[PDB]
């Protein structure tokens, strides 16, 4: 009767599970799984580079919620991935890494087979889950289990070995098609205990000096309702992270960003949601979080070993975001005082002292454009439009770019994450597009840039509205190091005064290259309006910014 | 007394020792070592990602038989570099991978540092070893035993780790030189016990049909006279493996490279010096080697475990190249009544055949330009520059250059290796411009340049004597793949028309677009008699090459 | 001012949360930690293996919902340890194995140091957690880190790893106590979703013949009222796992556990309950559930990512059971219509007819006794003592006597588990004799005796009330194996007559030798009703039972 083969079966799993795009770099042995992917009808993106490709699908998990998936080759494709597939697993961003891999036999005796690699042994130190699919009636419940265990309790990186002798195994079509899974309830719901809550209340309410603390687990948790529901019933000013940053408007009056080192060292109660006391946190300790013994934690978190993972949480809250929150909330309708007026307002005037240093930087012109002046024209644009998506990375152009542009919408920020990886600009700036459709405005250090320059030609051969903003100081941190020998260039720097804008010209894109403020602010309406990929590179004051 | 810290003992450790250049990419913990490496003489050069960085070294390594170093930052940058110093251990390639770690108490604890992993744990399945050193009067032992075993045995990558407290430890300077370790032969040399020499030279007297096979691991071992008197003495006929090209010249009289797949089907003994029965060979099994049972193999190899790995080896020898080949030419030189002379003859009959089909596809011109016209230019430069140094990576470019052009000297082909890596090139071609001094002829497809395209930033900033020709031929193998459904492009294509060198104009390269035979010879002569860096776009027939 | 050291912070820390028991095997350099212990009121147990010290530790924690504390020695005594660690995880049972560990700097380098093994590199791969602690103000974290890795989620062995130079370190005695984390909520409640609460309920009612598998998970839960009124009040026939026997007794007229067969082969609907669909089940695939597609699965489980792992689970509820069980309790107190009583009623007939061919042989007492017989007065011993503990392996002895002794309370039946471990036995005697305080009963084959026996002298040692019966049939399976060459003993035989009884008497203890089951019963009941440790030794026909 009719037959089937691995190749359909691992498509046709994909597809029924609500996959639509496939991030990958083609080659042996799975060159002709993606073409049948695309004939089927999802949509492949190929990069230059796999790292690029799994940077994509991990960016995908967090904008979705669904599992991003990044293809590639055996042993070298399969380790640039990985690398991508354990940031993944830092950033509790959903991914599933499917790889090719090599004759089982021959690898086993490590006799010296193509691209030879026990892949499944190499993954598992680096992410949360990995799989190795041998027989093609069981590809089915093997995408099944990569599913569950990229979305469910912690989000994270899983690896799907699939063996080329897989994909061209032949078996009876009815039987195939009873063997695929369609996964039931992949990321479900835990709701917390309701003496977890009582608990977490009663040192809520015995606060003088509250504060919540927004992480990005937050913002993948997707109930922006329910979260905005809880800071401002509750009254209690908030601080986001980095990525968090927009799920409330960053100008909303409760938020103590702007005077985020008051609110965390004179602080007495915080509420972390989905935020791990790290050193994005300075894990609890220091005088970031003032005097030794003057803080309680009550955490909402759906890992329960996250709790006392750096300093005592005396409320722990285990469950999903949005199961939590709303029973935090539930308790907040039926019984609330209100947050200390002298606490908002101990933060409302330092936030505006801030706010008032700030002004004058952001429109102080001058020859060469320092970082404050360009990211006041970037800060504009991202407040006229406010369904944008922001791609970031760097150090001067990251850590600027993060206090002066606003977000306005949820899940519009994407970074460099829990590592602090630069290289995830032009991967993130791809799935971005891909899956939402909006535009992506990318604002780049250059030294960050580089690390993922090359997929400007993928930005540019699927047609992206994406734009591009180096800023160019000829450096990292700074384009002033020398060496001393008077040999060689600087250990940091750059060619002096590189034209990124020439390059993107390479592949057909728009190339513009500015200096001033205004300049900026025209070249990138320019390029947002017109949904062109776009590379603007903008020369920044080789002397402006920090070491650091 | 005075005093020193561990930022000294480490570059004190590796200038004892003979370390020369230093391949890197800035950042946290280790740009203020990366800094006073160039204070003391060393060269610093920084890539815009680590692994060009450590291709760099791994192939700096094979060329300089000394270890190549790569100095990376923590997690993400180490990763980068890790992936780079598994494929120098897949190619038996000495390498030291330096990367700064975080705190060891926090990240013990999984506690989220900066760039927290335990990186020691990490490396250790990927390489050959790894080390990690915790206190200052350690750093010259450490030091030690990376490049013992990185040299020693079958070369491979090293991982050490040098926690970022590390550096900032500081003890008496007097203790601390007398820490330091100049190490006493890194590697020695292995001598056969007779016994074996003379089980070799039994097996070959008998032979009717012999055969030598030269991998790179002989052209490795520096001892290319031996190994050439070895060739012409004994009147066997040769065949080279890809980068075992030009040890002996590859238009040598003895060379059956044109007459392979005769030569290693109808033989019937084999010696193996420095060369690996894995899926390059066929794993010594099957249609390649003719009928089952009709091959007796001899293998010269450092690694006693490699023999009988595929198939059975009557005649092992164990030691390094230079020590073997030397005692089986004394034993050929007292007693060896020559080579059959009608095996050479049928050889010559092949060889002069397959050379003269051949001809006719590097001479016919063709609109748009064909592989073989471009790649015939491309054999009359390396002919006329028998010194200069060949980086080649791709698919079509690689397997139609690797026949086509001819080498003439030892170690000046730099390819894919044992893993078949795209991206290894712009790293190659870093570091065989930095370690010899010669210059760099970069014939790259156009996929493959996009794993590693943006160095060419690197290769301008220090003003490197490279050309580099890019094979566009608008994608993966061809340039003719479609999207079935007709909404993106095809999975294996890139921008058409793409214009690569107006990328090496963005930083100041030289930038050519050619489109003939001659217009290729022209560029390729006047870039390599310049010296100036120089990126050269040839326009290929999609149409032209293999699928596959 | 007062000062306190690694050693009592250590003890404090375990006292603090609840801890009062530590097997271990001292040794360097635990052996004064050991005796601190003791001296601050915690009940040492020192074992003559590290394995079955951890064996102990592993069957505690599934006893009390508390971690089982494993102290042992460097990386020999750790890798004892580290095996039954494995086997924990396996089980999912809350461990935790604290293994002192040698000189950091001196591993990190590999220079040959005492018990020199990065452990915690080493035990990663095998257990759920691990931790290293390097300074005395994290220890009070680091052990709030492995009570909560423990238990909460899916319970499993975790590694804490204190190196030697931890134990020395001075702090202030104030500050100390301080840093110590009695750990709230370390197990926390998971309710499930109402929407999957529903979701398995319309699938229950819709069951013509609906079946509930208890599994040893739902035996740790202890939620033994929740779990008997969801069986008793929706009047669905049972089967209990081999551990969740005496959950509800093994008599109770819902029970199918005599109609195994029919019950999982015919029923329609199967609701899991703490239980994995693994060999023990066949993995939910073949004629032991009937015709494919004739199953619809109902899961309860703490983990999400055990849904979907061998067969299609249409109903997940993802939660605790204690939550879970009441959840659906609570539902099928509002509308539930009954359980169908021609399923009752089949499965009633195929128990009895069961029943009635088991019953011959029980009683069937030839010359020497087998198995059934001598199971037979070990099942009235039982009977007769509801509260004592019974620990059970071997291959025929553990087979036979699982489906002939019915047990009547829950976690009163410990065996092999789900590895099927020989060696559990005298381990497991000697945790449950001091955990509970009860009367143990272990039936045990000579083999696997023979993996675990020397520490009955620790169960003589400590004046523990347990009765180990012996089924001595001279070998593995059965003792009639020889050896075809008439040299040595067979493969699979011991010494035939092995005095078992007399080696107890070597340490104290009382050594009987029976051989027909009154004898057995004689002098089981004496054993038990003193409370003094004894061993029967009980001659078994080396011919009976199954191979294999
Ligand atoms: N759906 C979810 N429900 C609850 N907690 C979540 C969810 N998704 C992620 N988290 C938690 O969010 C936390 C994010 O920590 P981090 O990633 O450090 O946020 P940031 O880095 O913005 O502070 C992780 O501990 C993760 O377990
Ligand atoms: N100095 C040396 N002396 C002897 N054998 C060596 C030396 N350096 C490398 N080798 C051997 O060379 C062999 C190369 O194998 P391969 O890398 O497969 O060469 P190719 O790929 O050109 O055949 C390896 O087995 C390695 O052990
Ligand atoms: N407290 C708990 N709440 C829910 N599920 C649990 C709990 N403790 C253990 N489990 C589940 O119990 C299951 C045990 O499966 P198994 O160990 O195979 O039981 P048996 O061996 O009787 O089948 C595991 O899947 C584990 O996740
Ligand atoms: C993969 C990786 N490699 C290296 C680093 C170290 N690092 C941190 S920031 C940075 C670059 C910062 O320079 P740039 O991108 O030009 O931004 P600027 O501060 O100059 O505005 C680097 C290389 C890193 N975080 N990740
Ligand atoms: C890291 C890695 N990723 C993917 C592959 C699969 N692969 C094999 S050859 C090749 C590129 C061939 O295309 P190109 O470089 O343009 O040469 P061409 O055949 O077009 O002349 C690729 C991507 C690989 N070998 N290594
Ligand atoms: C650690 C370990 N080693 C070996 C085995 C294999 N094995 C399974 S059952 C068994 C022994 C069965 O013989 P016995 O304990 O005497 O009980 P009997 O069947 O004779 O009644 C063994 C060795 C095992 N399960 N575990
Ligand atoms: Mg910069
Ligand atoms: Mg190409
Ligand atoms: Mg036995």
């Amino acid at each position: 009767p009719e037959l089937t083969d691995g190749f359909h079966l691992v498509i046709d799993a994909l597809k029924l599970n609500g996959i639509e795009t496939i991030y990958n770099v083609p080659g042996i042995p799975i060159t002709d799984l993606g073409r049948l992917a695309q004939a089927e009808g999802l949509r492949v993106i190929s990069f230059r580079h796999e790292q690029n490709a799994g940077n994509a699908a991990a960016i995908a998990g967090f904008l979705t919620k669904k599992p991003g998936i990044c293809l590639t080759v055996s042993a070298p494709g399969f380790l640039n991935g990985l690398t991508a597939l354990a940031n993944a697993t830092t950033n509790c961003f959903p991914m599933i890494l499917i790889s090719g891999s090599s004759e089982r036999e021959i690898v086993d005796l490590q006799q010296g087979d193509y691209g030879e690699m026990d892949q499944l042994a190499i993954a598992k130190p680096l992410c949360k889950a990995a799989f190795r699919v041998l027989h093609a009636a069981d590809i089915g419940i093997g995408v099944a289990r990569a599913i569950r265990a990229a979305v469910s309790g912690r989000p994270g990186g899983v690896y799907l070995d699939l063996p080329a002798k897989l994909f061209s195994q032949v078996i009876d079509a009815d039987l195939g098609a009873r063997s695929l899974v369609k996964v039931i309830d992949a990321a479900p719901a835990q709701l917390p205990a309701p003496a977890a809550i009582a608990r977490a209340l009663d040192v809520l309410k015995s606060a003088e000096r509250p504060l919540i603390i927004l992480g990005k687990g937050a913002a993948y948790a997707q109930a922006d309702e329910a979260v905005r529901a809880l800071v401002e019933e509750s009254g209690i000013p908030y601080v986001p992270m980095s990525m968090a940053k927009g799920l409330l408007p960053d100008t909303h009056p409760l938020s103590a960003g702007a005077a985020r080192s008051t609110a965390l060292k004179d602080s007495d109660v915080v509420l972390l949601v989905g935020a791990r006391l790290n050193w994005l946190l300075s894990h609890g300790k220091g005088k970031t979080w003032g005097e030794p013994g003057s803080k309680r934690f009550i955490q909402i978190d759906i890992e329960p070993r996250e709790m006392d993972s750096n300093v005592e949480i005396v409320a722990p809250v285990v469950g999903d975001i949005g199961s939590c929150v709303e029973a935090l909330l539930d308790g907040i309708r039926k019984d609330w005082k209100g947050a200390p007026s002298n606490w908002l307002e101990t933060l409302r005037g330092k936030r505006e002292a801030n706010i008032a240093k700030m002004a004058p930087k952001l429109m102080k012109n001058s020859s060469p454009m320092c970082f404050h002046s360009a990211l006041g024209a970037l800060r504009t644009v991202i407040k006229e439009r406010p369904d944008a998506i922001l791609v970031n990375e760097g150090c001067n152009t990251l850590d600027l770019a993060r206090g002066i542009i606003d977000m306005y919408q949820p899940r519009k920020r994407l970074d460099v994450g829990t590592w602090g990886v630069m290289g995830i600009g032009m991967g993130f700036a791809v799935a971005a597009a891909v899956e939402t459709g909006k535009p992506v405005l990318a604002v780049e250090g250059d030294s960050a840039f580089g690390f993922s320059g090359m997929e400007v030609e993928t930005i540019c051969r699927y047609e992206l509205p994406v734009c591009i903003v180096i800023f160019n100081n000829n450096g990292i941190f700074r384009g002033t190091d020398t060496d001393p020998t008077g040999r060689d260039p600087g250990t940091t720097v750059f060619v002096k005064n590189s034209r990124y804008d020439k390059m993107m010209e390479a592949f057909g894109g728009v190339g513009v290259n500015v200096t001033t403020p205004d300049e900026l602010k025209r070249a990138v309406d320019e390029a947002m309006n017109s949904g062109k990929p776009t590379l603007i590179n903008a020369e920044i004051d080789p002397a402006a910014g920090s070491e650091g």
